[PDB]
């Protein structure tokens, strides 16, 4: 079987990514990695009458860069797997209507991004998709009309606090050869330690980190050693040290391999509080410059685990706790 | 390559149903199928102190019948597929917490009852699972927050999935594609899904090179009064007329005494009926080859206020007496 362990797959076949394509808004531009992103706007609203229309624009620009680049058109894709954050996948059911690709709406938080990616591996490797297309996007915008912190109440935003990434990310996955290689996953369970605080999310998915990334070494007979990085979500400044620990105290120290999205899309200047967060956070980072590393030869071996919170307000409501989750996917220098 | 024509999912691997489960509401339970539902309420209050504890209740009853009657436990499952109307998929999260098992969260309007299924065989066939659980729930309470209108079901339907040797089996599924032919009015859904229902059945039969002719039943989701009809006619129009094989949840869940409109709505509709009604002519004999086809509407209140159309998808699953 596929299946591995507990909760990891290893794919038979090579599976490989063909392209990828990311485009950020301006915070994201001016970061330290700005540069690396295909497209990039000046003003939030990236050309549009609405901050909806703006996240869309932002998919429309990553799925069509990823499939410009392996001259690649809607119809050279079986499969569209894509999720969003805001409520009813809009931003992924439009831009669907738009490619006309079988769609599979997928949705984990800010973990869709390595959910779709595992699970168009396995559909890939199956069979059930000669092309797949796996996507997410994330706007700073259209989250705050979700949740935002109550300023009205004259109380300040806290360092716990955390900034959602403006951008997008879409990948194209086949058994045709490639500069990356998909060779594993990993498929996260629900966790809840107990967190009710809705502005520490760190300290809330660490724990997944922690577990997804145990559960893949024990089932790969695995340890930090077999790999040369491993790339968390993002638990940002405060879930960082968090999972280090967590990981180190059960044997599996992931010491000063370890990295995160939401500490490397920004620069401790830009007024981000404890790092980025959202769906595009680990997409964009991973599809730029971590494939990139990857492409140079700096990194051979990547692990990527994207996270994500199962919060919402009615639930905080009724005095209930903040579930969280993590995916992973493994990967390598072809 | 499993894959066939241009959207069907063709298993090499027999997939079969272990186990199915069901849990309803009151208005499900006086219905004309409410004395086939494993667990029913008096109450929609389904003995919890709030409307969103009430659908956990629901996913929970579906989950246990379905793992009590194949003598499994949570530990006994690898994946589990499911997904609900309500925003960010609350019930899914916290049920799925509960169960700790690796959870894929999915969403499709009311087109999950299938997708969930679909994936999840396709997970069980390509090796990625050896027991899958998928469940989806709906309560019409939740679901708020003229003659078109539709009213949503309470329930839930769970099913078990795998490679060992079951009563019913799972031998394709056609993965259905975005749809909108311009329909803004959010109020008369069943034109609105018509034509997904329509393109996703008409995809299905030309990828196998089938008619209706090779199915006693083509049931879809939930297109009820407005719909059905609509439905019929588009397949009629393209050469692949369902005549009087065609049938919808939403038209059997209910009788037209309950007030329910059009018809019944939502996740729990096509789940509920199909995972005790339909299981169960098949176990019986009464039918061979069904297809069924779930149906959902994309539709949120922030984007018909900016003047934007409804787009649906359908996704279908064909269910044979093994």
């Amino acid at each position: 079987m596929k299946l591995t362990g507990k909760q990891t797959w290893v794919f038979e076949h090579p599976i490989f990514v063909n392209s990828a394509g990311t485009a950020a808004g301006p915070k994201e531009k001016d970061g330290p990695l700005g540069s690396l992103f295909d497209k990039t706007y000046d003003e939030m609203h990236c050309n549009q009458k609405s901050w909806e229309m703006a996240e869309r624009q932002l998919m429309e620009d990553a799925v069509n860069v990823a499939l410009q680049k392996n001259n690649l058109t809607k119809d050279d894709i079986d499969l569209l797997l894509a999720g969003d954050l805001l409520n009813q996948n809009v931003t992924a059911n439009y831009v669907a209507r738009h490619l006309k690709i079988p769609f599979l709406c997928m949705f984990g938080a800010c973990s869709t991004s390595m959910e779709t990616v595992a699970v168009a591996s396995a559909l890939v490797d199956g069979g059930f998709a000669k092309r797949a297309l796996a996507a997410t996007s994330s706007h700073n915008a259209t989250a705050e009309r979700q949740f935002r912190y109550p300023t009205e109440y004259g109380g300040q935003k806290p360092d716990t606090a955390t900034s959602t990434v403006t951008g997008s990310g879409a990948v194209v996955i086949s058994q045709t050869p490639g500069d990356i290689q998909i060779t594993s996953a990993t498929v996260g369970k629900v966790s809840d330690l107990g967190i009710t605080d809705p502005f520490d999310m760190g300290s809330a998915m660490a724990p997944a980190a922690a577990d997804t990334i145990k559960q893949h070494f024990k089932d790969l007979n695995r340890t930090a050693d077999d790999y040369d990085l491993i790339l968390t979500g993002d638990l940002s400044g405060v879930g960082s040290p968090i999972v280090k620990d967590i990981l180190k105290e059960d044997g599996y120290p992931v010491g000063t391999k370890h990295d995160d999205c939401g500490l490397l899309i920004y620069t401790p200047d830009q007024q981000v509080f404890a790092g980025g967060s959202g769906c595009a956070c680990s997409a964009v980072v991973t599809y730029s410059h971590i494939f990139k590393q990857l492409r140079e030869g700096k990194l051979n071996r990547v692990f990527v685990v994207a996270t994500g919170a199962l919060l919402s307000p009615t639930m905080i409501q009724q005095k209930e706790t903040i579930p969280t989750i993590a995916h992973g996917v493994v990967f390598e220098r072809a």
